[PDB]
């Protein structure tokens, strides 16, 4: 019973967070095997961030200029490289706590847990979605850079996100663990705009199915709709177009509730055109889009 | 920047979750030092749960009837006792992962993180408040009993909650780690009602201060109010009365924003009487009350 925005257990990732310090700048790094991953702008000052030539800045650095600290164990650096927007510091000590892990580049609309950190130490954990416009709505302060987002599948930690920048807009931008930014963003303090965000339609439908599973049915209607007629309504409300793949992905939920996807879409149509009329769905007065169909299945079936 | 409902890092608690199995029933237990804590109704069948005589049921059990499994390490039971509504199973192996920990009984309105589990394995983590009526709005399935709620202060895990029951109402009830229920609830499948819930007024004000810190100011007004006149409005809207202790607790936030508490209370008065008029505050269309003044300070200052 009940439905909550739920993060993955963060233990496996806590054992991997280290404090990285080049010069005056200190941010978080991710220590896996004998390599430490961190934002490359750790080698920058606030003055350099206006327009840094990263190659020229890194060439002034040597292994001994990088101070990695895992709690109390000071790691020794024996190699350094720049992969895209991340630094790869080779160290002498392999992390004894290295989990089974993968690096993955998620797609917009997918979710992941963020372990927010400061000075290599964990502060908290929260779930978030990669927005269609490749931003995330997180909670990051100065020095939280290097905090990572991840999913856990049984035994394996799939790292998918590393935090780099807070935009003037207040939204957050970052890279995969290969250092390739999500979205058009760059790691410098220049004027950067995110672009039009849209609502993740497939996730809203998943969350409506979640609401039915938990007893909230007041939005279920007799009407139905066509995938092409719904998308005419969605586009009006800046909802991402619903594809047939999305419909197929909702199949498991449609079967568990005996509600056809297109019947659920018709209910959403009504909600978009007329609103909630003061009611709530799963304790929310807005349509929630940070739950994937898999997030709903996971939480509604007790995946371990 | 940004404000999220944030759970504590759950690593320290993951290392403590074990699978407890008496007879057919299996639920989660908490393994600290050489003792395992779990709901006493693990010794019950669904038939016994109607009206169990727990003393008589436990007296039919011996140490060898309790199957504790920590991942793959099967612990040997060498003692068993009933403290209030929890069982204390003495085992031969001390948990090598036992953190510095305390048991605490929280007060209504305080928050804590829940590590939801199934079969002794962690599923996810989420933050929640002890409602004024001593329920919690969580996410629990069959077998999630024994999942625990906790806070972390620097090095110490303060365990404050263990999940026992899902009420017919859909809300969740549980005990402290001494086995004393929060609220009037009992561990049997009888008719139980939670009683009138109210909104945690001090938390809403904290969250309004959070909104100011993050750029949302559209609700700040010129008016002020009296503590006694505000509570006349609060009582009408089933908001808990605001005491002077609450005002003092908000002092740190009032200082960081230059907004007097009673000026913030006047803004809330307006929000309660006129609503949000379609606007949002920190991405929510309802007034949020699961953030304590300390939760806001923690997340707005990057506590590690």
């Amino acid at each position: 019973s009940g439905f909550r925005k739920m993060a993955f257990p963060s233990g496996k990732v806590e054992g991997c967070m280290v404090q990285v310090t080049c010069g005056t700048t200190t941010l978080n790094g991710l220590w896996l095997d004998d390599v430490v991953y961190c934002p490359r702008h750790v080698i920058c000052t606030s003055e350099d961030m206006f327009n840094p030539n990263y190659e020229d800045l890194l060439i002034r650095k040597s292994n001994h200029n990088f101070l990695v600290q895992a709690g109390n164990v000071q790691l020794r650096v024996i190699g350094h490289s720049m992969q895209n927007c991340v630094l790869k510091l080779k160290v002498d000590t392999a992390n004894p706590k290295t989990p089974k892990y993968k690096f993955v580049r998620i797609q917009p609309g997918q979710t992941f847990s963020v372990l927010a950190c400061y000075n290599g130490s964990p502060s908290g954990v929260y779930q978030c979605a990669m927005r269609p416009n490749f931003t995330i709505k997180g909670s990051f302060l100065n020095g939280s850079c290097g905090s990572v987002g991840f999913n856990i599948d049984y035994d394996c930690v799939s790292f998918c996100y590393m935090h780099h920048m807070v935009l003037p807009t207040g939204v957050h931008a970052g890279t995969d663990l290969e250092g390739n930014f999500y979205g058009p963003f760059v790691d410098r303090q220049t004027a950067q705009a995110a672009g039009t965000d849209t609502t993740i339609t497939v996730n809203v439908l998943a969350w409506l199915y979640a609401a039915v599973i938990n007893g909230d049915r007041w939005f279920l209607n007799r009407f139905t709709t066509t995938l092409n007629d719904f998308n005419l309504v969605a586009m009006k409300y800046n909802y991402e177009p619903l594809t047939q793949d999305h419909v197929d992905i909702l199949g498991p939920l449609s079967a568990q509730t005996g509600i056809a996807v297109l019947d659920m879409c018709a209910s959403l149509k009504e909600l978009l055109q007329n609103g909630m009329n003061g009611r709530t769905i799963l304790g929310s007065a807005l349509l929630e889009d940070e739950f994937t169909p898999f997030d709903v299945v996971r939480q509604c079936s007790g995946v371990t």
